[PDB]
């Protein structure tokens, strides 16, 4: 009867109701706790009911902080433009560079004939491709770049209700991949740096974490984690035609001709970023971030560097013939990337919203929050510690879903710290899962930048990825306790406090 | 002969040649602050010759700071979104909001009927309007939200040469009226404020700047320099027809047809917008800020809570009947503005340009560059101070026009502040001019976003606005004169030290 005209008034319903139910949150807990956790709690809930758009929403701390007296406006704002916003725009940015020069097209009809007409093999070469992508640069930029190749093939084997499932599973495959291609390398996304500098500050003494070693614990992780969200992405979605279909796929090829110079162009510009990101500062060997101040560079350099070059370098090839023909045509030169073309193109959306993860993060340690969750596990000492890194892992790992990765691993990684210490237990047992739990982004658009480019696209449900990231995260919990019950105490010797 | 090829490839010979030529600074004076003005002038002439897109141009010190160990990247990245850029995106959404529904229509529309069809009486009466709303709200949201109007305007009247001449002078009375209008209120323009900040943090003694002493002493200032702005653009631009002209206009006037729900709430969101500002700290009458802690709240948050509320207020008018009507369809309402349409609207480019302004400025304090330049002023001391303040207010208004307001002011006024105590001048004396004459950006559309926004319609040529700017300058400069002559003296008492 009236359950229509409720459901109708969703939106506003959501927002007057929210903050009046967590009213008792804030005299529940000391006041500034009370009330970072209540902008906490408001704008989780406003992000996963969609009451406001989510720039909205994470332009809450904006005018709750200050108000509230947790931050001033001074401090709260610059949090929205850190360093690792920038590398995310610059990775935009390559991205619609990349797709304005119809190189996706290129790689799409390349990936199409290497792999075949077949969805699960399609699916399957995306997922190891994309966490490949993701090994060396961030889980939001290879995504960026990795939708434009898929709706590229998807446009091109089909041109009922299995093309649509197909669609939906097809475009869902490749933010998860990117967030599982991130956790296995220390450059793959931001929380494994965040992790490695919390871990120099808060203990010196403890340097066995590198490189090799985060790469050797984690790439089973990928590889066991990777085959199984390929398989209930498949079970979920899929379950002389082959011979025309594979000639139509070459006759497209054909149709593309032969590659432009912009696309060379933007394709070196393209490994020049990745390189250059990769040996900025590895752990094993220095990179050419020595040769300057220390902690003065960073991967937004890197990023904005290249992404500068888009901007004035030509796309059609430059002959010294033209100096010396004074017939040619005297017109400016187009350049790889105009301003306009990125402008339209980049999601200034969700750089909002990753500020609004940062703004929310440091609200969270400045008010002591954080302090008192660590001082509320206290108790947590009578029970195992294997179960209890179970449960700690999965509470980050359904907390992450609501705020970035980057956000939510600098919010719980101090409060672990200070717990593994309280509890005499290594430090690391719990250092590693809520890094690599935090990464485990699947519920909502907003729990990672990669599923708001997913939803970028329109074909996918949030109940869709509901559904699939509720086992998505259940198996990747799992893995997490295997991997700190077998093979963790060993490379890491964490085994032994 | 060769001259137009060379006239040709102008941005790449500048972006080349351009470090080459600013290389002997850096060997000029000290290493830091060598670094930072080949900084600075490398910025500078980027942003005037438009080798590299103003935002790619803005971005520079994201590279050239942590390259150079002037600053680290996690030092100079969180300067982009400052507190002062949250404010004037919040006034461009305020204003992209006020174009989706009309309301520019509306209003453009009464100013014909109440001004009538003469282009001089339009001008005039713009750019005293625009002066109004500047002298409350920022320079750069007053534009973003009178250029629609004058657009309206132009479609109305105009539906050969004079058209055209009409339109270019048309369309820039607008940014220059605001920047004029920004100078006579401390609300009116950041550079006020931060003139007021820094008088507080390095003479607490002197309180004799207040809200009524400046608007007393700079109103004046705005009338006389209004006026030989609009003689110089009626000179420059334009030197029973008139009731069938009327009637047109009183007849489209009526096609607009009664105001809608979402124009009063609009309209209503822009009135409490205003005030909120206006009133949230008086320096005569304490504000509503007072209610909170000291220092915690700015413009920046009235502007996003007010900004919020476009984001989910409905835009039809809502009925209790709906609840009980069954029979009603279950549709969702439209909000006032949809996040789509405002990342479609708002000027992203102006925030980065704003914010490389911010994060040179820092750059400029830290390498201790403008110590440098206050120490280097030291010979300026048998000069007479009269028109050395004269040059003072020359060099600052032909420095403005390269980066923003703010960011000219914020590193221009510790300089003044030093300078003033050196050479045994009373400071306001050196205060004043600086923080007045920053706001006359006026050549180059990267001296204000106001300048921005004006070429954003694409019907205005660089060379016209240098052209017009030479004499607004030249005039700026020579009230300024005029006032630390005669009227500041007495008003301020800073005749006597
Ligand atoms: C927003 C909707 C969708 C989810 C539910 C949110 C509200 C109703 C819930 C979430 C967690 C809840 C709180 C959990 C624990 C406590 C401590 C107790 O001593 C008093 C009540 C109090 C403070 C609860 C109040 C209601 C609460 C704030
Ligand atoms: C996880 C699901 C069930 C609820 C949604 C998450 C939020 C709203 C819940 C999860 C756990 C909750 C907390 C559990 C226990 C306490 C201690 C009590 O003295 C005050 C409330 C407080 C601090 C609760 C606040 C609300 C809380 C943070
Ligand atoms: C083996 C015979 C039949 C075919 C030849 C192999 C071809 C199709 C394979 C070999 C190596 C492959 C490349 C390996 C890695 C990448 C980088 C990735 O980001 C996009 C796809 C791309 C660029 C692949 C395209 C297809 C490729 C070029
Ligand atoms: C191929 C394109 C993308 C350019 C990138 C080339 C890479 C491989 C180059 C460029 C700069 C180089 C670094 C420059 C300086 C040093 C310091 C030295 O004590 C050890 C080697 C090291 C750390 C180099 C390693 C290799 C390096 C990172
Ligand atoms: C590096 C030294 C030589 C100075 C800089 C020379 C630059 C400005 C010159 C060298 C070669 C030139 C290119 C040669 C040929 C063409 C094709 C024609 O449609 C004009 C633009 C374009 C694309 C020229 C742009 C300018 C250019 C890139
Ligand atoms: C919302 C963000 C900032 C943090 C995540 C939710 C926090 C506040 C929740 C998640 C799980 C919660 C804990 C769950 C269970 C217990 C056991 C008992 O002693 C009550 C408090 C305590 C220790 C809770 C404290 C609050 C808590 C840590
Ligand atoms: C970029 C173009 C358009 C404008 C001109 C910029 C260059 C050529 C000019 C601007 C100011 C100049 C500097 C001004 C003063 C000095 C100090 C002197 O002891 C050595 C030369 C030196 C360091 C000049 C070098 C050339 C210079 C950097
Ligand atoms: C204003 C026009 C003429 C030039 C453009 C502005 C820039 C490039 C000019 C204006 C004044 C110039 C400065 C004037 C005097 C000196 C002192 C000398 O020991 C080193 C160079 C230095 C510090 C110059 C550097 C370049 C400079 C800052
Ligand atoms: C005097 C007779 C002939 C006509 C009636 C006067 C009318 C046309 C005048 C009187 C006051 C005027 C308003 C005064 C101030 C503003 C705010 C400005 O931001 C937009 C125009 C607007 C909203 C004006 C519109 C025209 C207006 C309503
Ligand atoms: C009309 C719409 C836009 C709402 C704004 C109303 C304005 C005029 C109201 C709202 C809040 C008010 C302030 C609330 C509290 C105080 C502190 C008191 O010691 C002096 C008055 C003062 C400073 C009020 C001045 C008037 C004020 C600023
Ligand atoms: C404040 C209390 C009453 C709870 C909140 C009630 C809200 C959600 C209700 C009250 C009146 C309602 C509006 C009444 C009429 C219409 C027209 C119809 O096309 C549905 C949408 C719309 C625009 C409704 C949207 C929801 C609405 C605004
Ligand atoms: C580029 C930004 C950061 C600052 C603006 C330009 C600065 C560097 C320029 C503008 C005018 C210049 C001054 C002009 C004249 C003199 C007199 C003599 O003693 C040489 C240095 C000195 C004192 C110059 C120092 C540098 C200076 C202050
Ligand atoms: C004085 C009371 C403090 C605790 C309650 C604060 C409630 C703030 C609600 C803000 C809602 C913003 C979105 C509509
Ligand atoms: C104890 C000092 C602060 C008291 C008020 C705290 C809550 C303020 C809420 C402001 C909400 C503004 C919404 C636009
Ligand atoms: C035979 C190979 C020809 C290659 C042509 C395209 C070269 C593109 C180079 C881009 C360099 C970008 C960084 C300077
Ligand atoms: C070691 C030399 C330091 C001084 C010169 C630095 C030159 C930097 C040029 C940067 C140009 C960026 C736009 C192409
Ligand atoms: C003295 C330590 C720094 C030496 C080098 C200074 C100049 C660096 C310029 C880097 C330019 C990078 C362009 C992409
Ligand atoms: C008779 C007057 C009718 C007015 C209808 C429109 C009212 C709009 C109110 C907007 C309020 C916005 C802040 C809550
Ligand atoms: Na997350
Ligand atoms: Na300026």
């Amino acid at each position: 009867a009236a359950a229509k005209k409720v459901w109708s008034a969703r939106r506003l319903l959501v927002l007057l109701f929210t903050p009046l139910a967590l009213l008792p949150v804030v005299f529940a807990l000391p006041p500034k706790e009370g009330r970072c956790l209540f902008v906490i709690l408001l704008m989780a809930v406003y992000w996963c009911t969609e009451a406001l758009p989510l720039s909205v929403t994470a332009l809450l701390p904006i005018v709750l902080f200050p108000f509230m007296g947790i931050l001033p406006s001074n401090k709260v704002c610059p949090q929205y433009f850190l360093d690792t916003n920038f590398l995310f725009l610059s990775g935009l940015i390559m991205a619609s560079a990349i797709e304005e020069w119809n190189l996706h097209r290129r790689i799409a009809l390349k990936i199409l004939m290497l792999v075949g007409v077949q969805p699960a093999r399609l699916i399957l070469g995306m997922m190891v491709t994309t966490s490949f992508l993701s090994m060396w640069l961030s889980n939001t930029a290879s995504t960026a770049m990795m939708l434009p190749i898929a709706n590229a093939i998807l446009k091109s084997l089909f041109g009922d209700e299995y093309r649509r499932n197909i669609w939906k599973g097809f475009l869902i495959s490749i933010p998860y991949s990117a967030s599982i291609g991130g956790t296995a390398t220390l450059t793959g996304t931001a929380p494994n740096l965040i992790l490695l500098g919390q871990l120099k500050s808060f203990f010196p003494q403890c340097d066995v974490v590198n490189f090799g070693s985060w790469f050797i614990f984690a790439f089973p992780l990928m590889l066991l984690f990777l085959l199984a969200g390929w398989l209930w992405i498949s079970f979920l979605y899929g379950g002389n035609a082959e011979d025309r279909a594979r000639a139509v796929i070459r006759e497209e090829y054909q149709n593309l001709g032969p590659i432009k110079f912009a696309e060379q162009a933007v394709f070196i510009l393209f490994c020049m970023f990745a390189i250059l990101l990769f040996t900025r500062d590895p752990k094993f060997i220095p990179g050419w971030a020595s040769l300057f101040n220390p902690g003065f560079l960073s991967d937004a350099v890197t990023g904005v560097a290249i992404v500068t070059i888009l901007f004035f370098f030509p796309s059609q090839r430059p002959s010294l013939k033209w100096w010396f023909d004074f017939k040619a045509p005297n017109t400016e030169t187009e350049p790889l990337l105009t301003w306009k073309k990125a402008q339209e193109t980049v999601p200034w959306n969700i750089i909002l919203l990753l500020g609004g993860g940062f703004a929310m993060a440091k609200g969270c340690e400045e008010s002591g929050l954080s302090v008192w969750i660590g001082g509320q596990l206290h108790p947590l000492e009578n029970v195992p510690p294997a179960l209890a890194v179970l449960l700690i892992t999965v509470v980050i790992a359904f907390f992450t879903e609501f705020a970035s990765n980057t956000a939510t691993i600098i919010i719980f990684l101090p409060v672990l710290a200070e717990l593994a210490i309280r509890l005499r237990v290594h430090p690391l047992y719990l250092m590693i899962p809520g890094t690599v739990g935090c990464s485990f982004a699947f519920m909502l658009p907003v729990s990672t930048p990669p599923n708001s480019i997913a939803f970028a696209s329109g074909h996918l449900l949030v109940k869709d990825m509901v559904r699939t990231g509720l086992l998505m995260n259940l198996m990747g919990v799992l893995l997490l306790s295997l991997a700190m019950n077998t093979w963790a105490q060993t490379i890491f010797q964490l085994g032994t406090f």
